[PDB]
Parts: C-alpha cells; structure tokens; sequence
C-alpha cells in the first residue's frame, strides 16, 4: 500500500492560561480536554485574543522507509508546532492549510509528544486586519496525519496537494488535461519510480490511462508534466448537471505503490460577457446564490463536516448555483460540495478594510494567495479567485495623512495579487469586491482585475431600493466593457419582529423580504450584471441578523423568497414559518375582526389560500409573492395552499382583537410600527398607537430617528432578547393613556437615552399618575448612563372612573418612552 | 400612603473586586446588569470546566432620592443568595442570610440629605457549614437574583423588620359555609419622636367596588414604638370557598391614617377553606374528597440561572394548570411571591419548605438560621391560601453513607432535635395548616422515628428507577399503609429521566429514552390513583432543570422534566394530562420526534415498523394515516397505541380524517435496505435511536452483523453497575456524551457487505471508568491507563492503525473518533478488524459514508 490518512483530532488538551508548553510534559491538572476542531471563542463573543497552547501525547513507531506528516486544515491566525521538545513548523494565516513533517523529530520508542501555540491576536502584516466578522481562535479545523513512502507526491508546495490539473481545451467531444507532479524522494539513494495517472468517474470505469517514468536523485525533487490529450465520453460539469471524475495518481516503486492521490476533475469551459454576463459551456446562465460564512453560534467557526454539507445542501435546496466564500477560503469539504452539488465559485484572501504598507504586509499576503489557488486549484467550481474586500472601507477612521499612501499601497499590493493569480492559473477570472464609496473611481482600483464586483444595500444602509438600479447602469454606462457582479446584497431580520409597515433598517421580516424582492428582481432584469449572491447564507457572529437563515439554520421568509425567485422545480408555500401569532387593537368600538395580511411563495401563475380548508381567494403571483388581505375572527384558524391537503400539514395561526375600550385582561412597543413578540414566555408587544377617548394608547412626542433610520442602533446595555423593544422610542411624549375600568394595574415604562458614559443633569423628567407622584425625577443619562435600561414597574390603583392617565414631567430635556405594559391585578 | 416601585436598573457587577464599601465612581471592568441577576447563568452549563464560581459578588448603582420630611425608605430584597451585606453611602445598612427569603433594608438614616445616593451589595454563595441548602441535587446560584423595590412610607407604618413577613397576618380561624372569622393580626411601627394617634381600616373585598366587611381601629403608638393590634371581622357572610378546582380569591385591604391621611396602606391575600387529611380516604377541602396530583417546580430557567422574570414564573404554572394539576410542591425552598400569588389564583394546594436537604450541621449556628428560615419563610408566605403544608427537611439522611462513622451518632441526634424543634415552631405559628416532611427508600427514617414528627410522612420514590421494579412502589406503600394505619401519606416525589433525543421500542431504565419515562410515568401514576389512603402525588420534576454536580445524557442538567428547558412538553407531560385533566384529551405523542429509520431485517424487507402512541381519557381512538382510516385502538391508562409498517418517505397521522382545526403531525420515514451501499450510522452497544439534532443525524440502534448485510461482529454491551453503558462525563464532547456512552466490550470488529467504491469510515471508541462511583465530577486532571486496552485496526487486511493506546493515549472518559477513507476493491465487501494486543477494544458508534474519492 502507498498513502495512509487518518483523522489527529482526539486526546488534546487545551490551555488559554500555558506560559510554554515546548518541552513534554505529562501534567494535564487544569488543562481542558478537547476535541477538535476547537476554538476558544467559541462563548466569550471583546473576545480573547492571544495565545492558546494544545498539547498531545501519542504512540506511532516510525517503521523504515516511511514518511510522517500532520497536516492543519486550519490554525487562526499563527500557529508554532513542536514534537518532543524541538521546533518543528510555524505557520502564519489563519484560513489555509499546511503540513508539518514529524520524521525528523519521532522517538524511536514510539512515545511521542507534541504541543502547538496557537495566537489570534492582531499583528499589523497578517490579514485580515479588521472586520465586522469575529476572528475565532484556535485549531478550528480538523488535522491529520498522514503516512507515505519516502518519495511522494510533494507536501511542502504551500501546503497544496502537488498534483495540478488543468483543461487547456474543453469541447463537448474532447478535451485535453495536463496533469503537474510536484514529487519528492527523501531517501538517500537515487530511485526510479513509476506514476500511474488515470482520468476515472469510479472505480470501475477509467477514461484515460497514461504511465510515466521518472527518476529522481538522492534528497531530490521534480516537476514532471502528463498530458492526457483528446479524452473523451465524458458529461461537461455545470452547476445544473455537476458531471464529476477524478484524477487517480499512483506513484510507485519497484511495482510496490508508495503514494498515492486522487484529486478532483470536471471538464467545462466558461467565460464572462459585459453585455450578457456568465457562459458555461456555450450556455448563458444567471449566477444567483449566496455569501457563506463559516461559523455557526454557539460554535464559533469550529464547525463539523456534516454542518458544511447542510450548508451548502440549504443553498443547493434554494436554487443556488453561487457560492461565495465569504472573505477567506474555507475548507476542501465546503470546495468538495460546491463540485458535487453544483456551485459556481468565488473564493478570496481576507485583505478587507484596509492595507498595511510594506514588505511584510505584501511578503504575507502574497503567500497566502499562493496558498489558496495551489490548495483549490484542482476543484472545478471554482471559476473566480479574488484578493480585496472593500479595502477602502477604513479610509473614514484613517487619519487623513496617511490616506494617500494607503491608496499608492492599495494599488501597487493589487497589481502584484492580479499578476501572481494570472500567473498561477490562466483559466480562472479575478474579481475585487468593492462597495459604495468614492475611493474606487477616485483610484482606478476597479480596473485592475477581470471582474467588478460591488457589495450594495440600497434601501437598507442607504438610499432607496429603486437606486440600486441606478447605481449599477450608471456603472455599466461609464465602463461598457467592465464585467459586473454583485458579490454582495441583503437586508437583516429578526425572526420575532412583524409590520405591516416596514420600514428601512426596523428589522421586521417583511422589510428584508421586501428588500430582497426588489433587488433581486431589479438583477436578473439587467443581462449585464452577471450575477449576485446575498449577504449572507445565515446569522452569524460579528463585529449580525443578515442570513436567510437563522443561526441554527431554520429558513426565514427571505429564503423561501429566494426559492420561489430562482427554483426550476415548482414552488408554492406559506411565509411566516416563524410566526403563529397575530393581535390587533381595534380602532373603533364596533371592531369584531382581526385584519391578517398573509402571503405565499411561489413561481406559480397563480395561487390560492384556504382558511379552515374552505377557499378564501385566488391571488396572482408577481415577483414571486402571492398575497391576501384576510379579516378573521379571532380565534384559532388553520391557512393552506390546498383543501384538506393529503401530503402537507396546515398552517396554525392564533389571532386575538383588544378591544377599543380596553380592561387589561396591553403591551405597547412605543415608538415603531412593528411588534416584537418576545419567544421566552410568549409575549406579543403591539406596534405603538397613539392614544385617543375611549381607549388607550402614548399621548405626544416624536418618533425617534437616529441618521434618518427608526430608532437607535446601538447595543442596549444589561438586557439581551428586549433590544428591539428599548431602540425604539418617541421623544418629548406627554405620557399614556388608558381609559381602564377602576381596579388594580401593574404598569410598567421602558425608558433609556440613547447616543458607561454619564451625561448628569440632560435628561431627567418625573412621572406622575392620576395626579399622584411616582417617581419625582429619573436622572436617564445621569443615574443609568447611555444605553443603560430603566424599567420602572409598579402598582396602582384606578379610582372613580377616572380611567388611567400615566404623564412625563419635563425637568432638563425632554421624555423618552420605548414601551408600556398594563397588566390587571387583583391587588 | 406607601408607594413601591421596582429597583432592578441601573446596577454595576464585577466577580473580582475587592471591596466597594465606599461611593466610588469607576466603572471600568464593571458589567452592567438589570437585576434579577445571577453570576452563575452560564458556567453551570457544558462549558469544559466542571463545577461553577461559588464567592464574593459585588453590585453597586448610584441613584436620585431626595428624602421628603415624614417618610421612611426601605428596599426590599426578594431574594439574594447566599448572604447579603448592603452599605448605603459607605455605611453597613443591612445584612442577610439565606438564600431563598426575602429581606427588607431601612435607607432612611444613611441617604443624603441632597439625594445623590450610592450603594453596594456584597454578595456570596460560597458554602456555609451553618447554611442550608448543605448539598443538593441542585445548583446553588449566586447573586441577586429576584428583583429588589424601593418602598416608601410614612413615619408610622407596617413593620418592615418582622422576618421580612409583611407585618400583617390574616387568619381564619373558623370557615363554615354561612360564615366564617377572620382575625388579622398586625404588626405597626413609629419611627416619629412623638406619640402618635392613629387610625386602621380593615375591609375585606372581592374588588375595589365591593366590600365584605368593614373595621375602623383606633391605634396610639408611643414615641420610637410599636406595637401589635388584633381585628376581628366576625361572621362575615356571603364569601365563594377557596379550592383548587373553583379558586375563589379575595383580600384584605389595611389603610393606616394620621389625622385621616394615609400613611401607609397594604394589601394581602385571603381565601376561605377548611381542610383537612385522612389516614384512610386522604384530602378533603370544603368538605369534598379530592386526589392531589401535581409536580415539583424548581426556580430556574436553562440558560437563565433562576434569575428568573415573573412572566417565567406565570407560564411555569399555567403548564401545570393545563396538565390537569391541582397541587404544586415548591421543590426544596420557598418561591417568589409571585409563584404563590398565581397558585392562589389558577388554584393548586401548595407544599413549601426551606432546604434543609440531605444532612444537617451539629451546633447552636446552625440550629439558630434554619430556625430563621423557618420563621422567615411562615410569616412572609403566611396568608396565601394556596398552601395547606409546611416542611423543613428533605431526604435528611441522605449524606450519611458519606460522613465519618464517628459523626454519625451526633448527627442522627441533632436532626431528631432539630425536627422537633421546628416541629414545634410551625405550629405555634400556623396552628392552621399541615406539616410534613419528604422522606427517601432508606431504613434510616424507621430506626430512629423521625417520620413520626411531622403530621404528614412523605415518600421520594423511584420504583422502576433506582432500586426494584415499578410494581415495588405498590408494595412499599401498602406496606406503610399496614404498618402505620394513622398516617397521612402523600407521594412528595416521583419521576424518571428523559432525553428528547433518545428513542427505543425496547426501552430499559437509565438509557434516558423517551418511551422508559413515559412507561415510568404511567405506572406509577395509575398506582397512586388507585390508592385512596395516598392523599396525593407530585411529580419529580415540572421541567428539566440545573444541577451542575450531575453527569449521564447530559452533564450538569437533571433530565426528569415533564417539560424541556424551555419549557416544552415531553410525551410524559401529555401522559399527565390524559390521566388527571377532567376536560377531553386526545392527542398524538413524539412531540420531538418526526424521524423513523429502520434497517431491514432481511432481502424482502420493504416497509418501515413504526409504534405510534397517543394519550387519551376517552374510551377510544383512531389512528389516520394520510387520513385514511388505519384503526381504531381501545385506551389503557391513558395511551392507545399501533403498530404500522409503512411505505418510506413522507406521511401524515392525524386522531381525526381530515380535522377542520389540527394539523397532521408529518413523519419521515426510511428503510436502510438490507444489503447497503451507504448513499448508514449505528449506535454500538445500545438499543436506543440518538436523533443528533445540531444536523439531523439519526444513528440507528445497534444491530449485529449478518452475512449479506452490515453490524457489529462479536462483543458484548457494556454494563456498569446495573445500567446501560457508562455515565460518566465523557470529556471534550457535550452533545454526543449517549453516543459515546453506550459501547460493544470485546468485539471483533465491523462489517459492511458494500459495493466495490470509495468510503468515509468513522470508529468513535472510549476508556471507561469500570466501577460506578457517587460523585464522578471531582477528576483532577486525566486518568491514563497506559498499557492495558491496545489494539490496532485492519481494513480488509490493510492495517490503518498499527496500534493504539486507548487508556494511555487518550485516557478514561477522552473519546477517540478515527476517521478515514478506504477504497473497496475486488467485490470484497467492508471487513473492520480489530487486532488485540493488551485487554479488550471498545466500540460505541460506526458510520461509513460512500464518497466519490
Ligand atoms: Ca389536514
Ligand atoms: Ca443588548
Ligand atoms: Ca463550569
Ligand atoms: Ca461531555
Ligand atoms: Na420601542
Ligand atoms: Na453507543
């Protein structure tokens, strides 16, 4: 036999507090077992940043003629590996892979130890210097280790696998494959090998075979080149009909195999147009898919082979034929899928942000992209390579002195990155992600690689929807022969937060469903722009609500869009897959029915809603939505797409009326049109409404928007699932009003000031109820600090029909209010 | 009069500070918090580092609050565990001990006369050798964690320093349908330097419009006095009775007026009941024979610690309420206000009791704070007539297999004096309710008579779990019955283990599966139900709740919820409801489970055997598949159950065809087929399904090896003191620990009769500590057992590990997952051997998965 791999991931021990674990060392007292992949980030997320120290023992006795390598599929960002005291590789970037030979350092004992200090602090030369993505540390990705002979297809080519295939001519009856072997011979005499090179779809079924002769001198090395030329009967790969082979490679010795390595293979050509975009195999196909990250909360980014897989199954699922990996290259699993399931590819380095000038910066980014075309250049889905994410974004928290250097950096690092990837692998395109800022035209940089690609939010960070299309045939207008991509477009959500009036930046569902339908509606109208992928595949952890998915990977509305936008199978389903619950305040005292807008996605013509299996209404499609407006009584109901379907279970809503004269039998989300129904105990906070006679509802003040967006932002301190709740507010209220039956009420306000810093003395105000003084003076800024919550929760108690009248009494500034809820008690 | 407002906001924590007696302004390293709080929500949990931070807390805020001539300021602290030290503008203000009552704090003498106030609060949950809980099946979270207020009165007003009780206390010393007497005793206070003439209404009501009964007392309070008044509202009339099934509630409303203006005012609770407990028939309320039957409910809330909101404390209850329960036992300590408030209103019997839990401390200390407690918990809960038992000691024998023999003679006499003591305490403070104590199967209780202090002797039981079958506890307590035919005899605890991932139609106690519970559940429900001299039943426990010390399924969670976490039902909850609610109940089980995967048994296997279960109180029900009519079964003891074999793929069951108001419940169903091909997941050692929900990954039930198809070769499963694999923690994994746990000892190997192709092959394996042992949680460091289980493994003769160390690699408890991939030539089939070289291999799980290279 030849090559031997298996799995290095268990019997580690892990230490965040270890000052130096070099020398071998038994005691294991304090030291925390693991498993890998394992990151110390993975519940802290600031999150530490520093050094952690693995170690291991392990019995392998070095048998004669064999060769021992570990190989990391990840180490972020700098790892140190040492065996049995001695210093045995180092590795810097903390997304590509490397191999660390153990032979030279093994005790012939077969007792052996090992340790690896890992560090994710920052160092100014080694990307990715800043981003709104969390930077876990650790090996977070599996090791191996891997036993060959002592001549061996190459394990020290910027850890790629040392067999480089390339397609040099693809047609739909023949193409040609050139196969490059990086080999090695460790041994001490020269040797004459044998390299068997077959072109299979199984095991049982070869294409090409070709048998090479090569002879390589004591210690040496080669580079030798096998051409299979005009291979036929093969499938062409496509993201739609993904036809995979593989290259069988079989280094042997004295007819003995001494290593051996297959690697993947798919036969297309593909190209990209300015006019009409992506061909692939003559054909004109839309690349519409999706960013991945490759982390998911609680996990950090030390994720399973099998969450790849249903990753990527998710976007394969939502007729995705797109992947962007993000900012970094990912692992061979996720490359792997990608081939087999059908994805187009753009994989990149993660210089985003900003640039460190000098040779440092450059000499380390250069062998990180080196590392990434070498390590994936055999997968055929992969058909973009890029190097700069909006690497001008950091230009506003630069001092301004240093912004032209940073640009002449920006540019000359660009051209050298442009130049080693079209060195390195002529049959792929270069792309940049760039975004909307003026740096871009202002520098050229735009002109440098094959492919402009722009990260856009228009009607989410700025604008209006309708101005992405603006924006983008601007672009086409100024530079007709630019190839034009959108690597980057989305909207958040947070799955409890619900409107019928959506609005820029509130988070509803509806609002990133209305983004998302806009958007992508206004690409596939444009043959130009060549493709998009959404931003991004699932919630992650950042600086992030972003994903179609949620963190745990259940599809939101958005996703379900996406499918009905883009699937060739037929599609028709409900939205709200997250939500049950709908609660109207009536708006008049002769109100009986709750108004439901519900809506269905679907490719279809048309489609039709059932309530309790009886028809409600036919709706046309458009855009992939259908939609009705649904007045029911409140109750439970079940909606379908069917009557009395045999194969899908019913939707179950539960819609409930407050009555317009309310006995408080009341939540109220001040300040926004959206309700947030809080998933710990079932709690549905009302959009707000102002009060009028008769009923209940705020008195005065202003909605809050903070540069021209509902509310504020920023992270509300000391309470976690009520954010959207406190962000939302109205300014300068005169209070609350309730027109309640007399009785027994618990009443709460949700109060705080918005952008621990104190600002004594600026906001404080008194609330009284029913003439009766509750809190003389709350000091918001002063006592609780900005973004500091105060809930003020009491009893009282209605007296002599006077109904209930809750009132601010300015004192320095004005009254702020984010919520109210009455409760009736019995005392 | 008295105005009180929540204190929660504003707050700064910080695990390492020294000491913030002192106004201080800094805020760096700080954390800001809104109370409720505790330190411990998170380090509990599987977070690779047993045990949790057990010390000093610090809490500080700044605040505005002006002191108004004529009143007083107190805050009110509804709880802090353990001991609480408060200082107010650098002054010590308050202390506190006991983790579980509420405790009051007079600002008053320590604010600023300009109202720019600060304060600290040390707090500490470090064990106390004079501090119950001692040790527990619980977590004992530290920190403030139930809200605080801020009261303001006048200058005379209700005590605020009556064991933190509300200075008011309402009884009802005579309840009879065409009348009953309420006396109301309370406790008043005059921090004014003059004697003061005062005025004290009393009125009963159902609301605000209407009154029961009316008083007007004259009260004089001399100068920095106090004093204690009784009033006396004699045949009142017209009142609704209080009882779990109709509870009826009403309150007392108390106005204290100088000069006619209110000073303060204060409402409490009141219902009207007689009850009593009989040694034959059991509970009676109001006159009527009725069967207590409800569960324990501990305070907290995975992942949220017990700093619980009381929005979390009314779903608690209300689950319980539509569970058909009518009786709730507190777990082992007293429970917020609003826990009590809600069983007075949706209606159950409650059972309260401080932690004096498994052992007790010699000495005047300890004897003095659990008395305290005692005291604390009576006179703050006393007027909710929701509870009908007080208790103060639980399995208090428990420990003594663990202490030094030569303790043991001196414990067994302080707890005999103790429970007397507090015996005696109880009822002189509430002559007007039951005591009882929670006893454990152990001889101990019968040697020494403890059992024949309180009125009421309740059993923790687990026939079926921990000892005999489930058949014993009928046994057990007919024997009690014959033995002591004047007890009273109530089931304080009952209850087994549950995994909403593990499934098995052959189900066995300890393996955690879904279907041992509920069989569990059922048999011992029925058995207390036909048991009249059994007053009653409280199910151990409402839901799955913390405690760190514990290993099995699932480390530092103890699994025996009706509920999850999060509060979800498990297929015993709607057991309960089938079996106890009046209304009528039909419903599919496997409320968490939609998968089914079967291997074929054989070539010609085509279809999927699937049990299906519901839980119904009606005579019968029908089962519909894809609303077709499969059969209609006869109901047992709450369940009707039938056997299906269905086609794979996607299928719906429903109790009705086509129900206007109920969705299908969907099940996936799938038949690996007899000879495989692997486009394949298997527990060793186990019978049991583990549904791995981060993915959807369904490792099958063990199955040997057959020619033709794929298993296990040779072996035996492992048994460790009488149950089902290990239950020790099995290191650096947290969800696959059932995975792991479960193993093959000795086999040979593996076999799959594959294709000739390319797979990825995982073996997952695991040292095990060979004798069970109490407390597996204390490991310092790993324990290495070099040399004694070596093996190595062959793939159709190719050697893919020439030797591994299981114990001296890895060690006791490190699992070791070896992944790889081979390729199968030669219509060879899949041959895994294992090659021993020193003890036996150990197997717990294969998966092999057909990859293209
Ligand atoms: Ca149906
Ligand atoms: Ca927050
Ligand atoms: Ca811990
Ligand atoms: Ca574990
Ligand atoms: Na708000
Ligand atoms: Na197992």
């Amino acid at each position: 036999g030849g090559r031997c791999q298996i799995a290095f991931n268990s019997g580690w021990l892990f230490s965040k507090n270890e000052a130096n674990a070099v020398l071998p060392d038994r005691t294991t007292a304090g030291w925390q077992a693991v498993q890998l992949p394992h990151t110390w980030n993975d519940k802290d997320v600031g999150y530490y940043r520093g050094v952690g120290w693995y170690k291991k023992r392990f019995r392998l006795v070095p048998e004669k003629g064999k060769r021992y390598f570990l190989r990391f599929e990840g180490v972020n960002q700098t790892a140190e590996v040492f065996v049995n005291g001695k210093p045995a590789g180092e590795h810097t970037g903390g997304y590509t892979a490397f191999n660390v030979d153990l032979t030279p350092f093994l005790e012939a004992s077969g007792e052996q130890y090992i340790a690896v200090k890992a560090d994710n602090s920052h160092r100014d030369d080694v990307p990715p210097l800043s981003a709104d993505f969390t930077f876990f540390g650790g090996i977070y990705r599996p090791v191996h280790l891997i036993t060959t002979g002592e001549q061996h297809f190459s394990m020290s080519d910027y850890g790629g696998p040392g067999i480089y295939i390339t397609t040099p001519r693809v047609t739909p009856h023949g193409a040609d494959v050139t196969i490059t072997y990086h080999l090695q011979n460790c041994s001490d005499a020269p040797q004459a090998l044998t390299l068997e090179t077959v072109i299979r779809k199984d095991v049982a079924s070869a294409l090409a075979t070709k048998n090479t002769a090569v002879t390589i001198s004591a210690f040496g090395d080669t580079v030798v080149t096998v051409t299979c030329s005009d291979v036929r009967n093969f499938d062409l790969w496509s993201p739609d009909h993904p036809a995979m082979y593989y290259v069988e490679s079989l280094l042997k010795q004295s007819g003995k195999r001494v290593d051996n390595l297959s690697q993947p293979l798919g036969f297309r050509w593909f190209r990209f147009d300015p006019e009409k975009g992506f061909f692939i195999n003559g054909k004109n196909i839309k690349l519409m898919g999706a960013n991945r990250h490759q982390d998911r909360i609680p996990y950090g980014n030390a994720l399973s082979n099998d969450m790849h897989r249903q990753d990527l199954s998710l976007l394969k699922e939502m007729g995705g034929n797109f992947l962007r990996n993000a900012h970094y290259p990912q692992a061979d699993e996720v490359l792997d899928q990608a081939d087999r399931l059908g994805f187009a590819v753009w994989e990149e380095i993660p210089l985003v942000n900003e640039v460190t000038v000098g040779p440092r910066h450059t000499e380390n980014t250069t062998v990180m992209l080196k590392e990434m075309i070498k390590q994936h250049y055999n997968h055929p889905s992969v058909v973009i390579w890029a190097y700069m994410n909006e690497i001008y974004w950091a230009h506003r928290y630069k001092p301004q002195e240093e912004i032209a250097g940073r640009n002449r950096a920006t540019l000359e690092l660009a051209r050298r990155l442009e130049h080693i990837v079209r060195e390195l692998d002529p049959y792929r395109y270069t792309a940049m992600a760039m975004h909307n800022d003026p740096a871009y035209e202002e520098t050229g940089l735009g002109d440098i690689p094959m492919i402009a690609g722009w990260n856009l939010y228009h009607g989410w960070y700025y604008g209006i929807y309708e101005d992405f299309g603006t924006f983008m045939d601007e672009q086409r207008r100024k530079y007709p022969k630019r190839i034009h991509l959108i690597s980057e477009y989305g909207a958040g959500s947070d799955v409890r937060l619900y409107s019928e009036k959506p609005e820029k930046f509130d988070f509803t569902v509806e609002e990133q469903t209305r983004f998302t339908r806009s958007i992508t509606t206004q690409i596939l109208d444009r043959p130009y722009i060549a493709g998009g992928a959404l931003w991004n595949l699932a919630d992650f952890s950042s600086e992030n609500n972003k994903g179609l998915v949620t963190a745990d990977r259940k599809p939101k509305d958005a996703y379900y869009l996406m499918q009905a936008l883009l699937s060739e199978k037929p599609v028709a389903r409900l939205g709200y897959p997250f939500r049950n619950r709908w609660v109207h305040a009536a708006t008049s005292p002769s109100d009986t029915l709750v108004p439901v807008r519900m809506h269905a996605f679907s490719n279809q013509k048309s489609v039709s809603l059932y309530v309790d299996n009886r028809l409600f209404g036919e709706a046309e499609v458009k855009d992939g939505m259908a939609e009705w407006e649904m007045k029911l009584i409140p109750g439970r109901h079940l909606l379908s797409l069917a009557p009395n379907s045999p194969d899908t279970p019913e939707k179950q809503i539960d819609v409930r009326l407050i009555p317009f004269r309310p006995d408080g039998k009341l939540a109220m989300n001040v300040g926004a049109n959206y309700a947030f129904i809080d998933t710990r105990t079932d709690l549905y906070w009302l959009p707000e409404r102002t009060y009028e006679k008769g009923s209940w509802g705020v008195v005065g003040g202003e909605p809050l928007y903070v540069g021209g967006k509902v509310g504020t932002k920023e992270d509300i301190l000391a309470v976690d699932e009520e954010d959207p709740l406190y962000q939302t507010m109205r300014v300068n209220p005169e209070g609350f009003g309730a027109d309640l039956p007399d009785g027994t009420y618990e009443i709460e306000l949700l109060m705080v000031d918005y952008v621990i810093t104190y600002e004594p003395g600026q906001r404080v105000f008194g609330v009284s109820v029913n003439g009766t003084s509750i809190l003389p003076e709350i000091d918001l800024g002063g006592s609780y600090g900005l973004n500091v919550p105060c809930r003020l929760t009491f009893r009282y108690t209605v007296t002599d029909n006077a109904g209930l009248s809750i009132k601010f009494h300015p004192v320095s500034g004005e009254p702020v209010l984010s919520a109210v809820r009455i409760r009736k008690v019995e005392f």
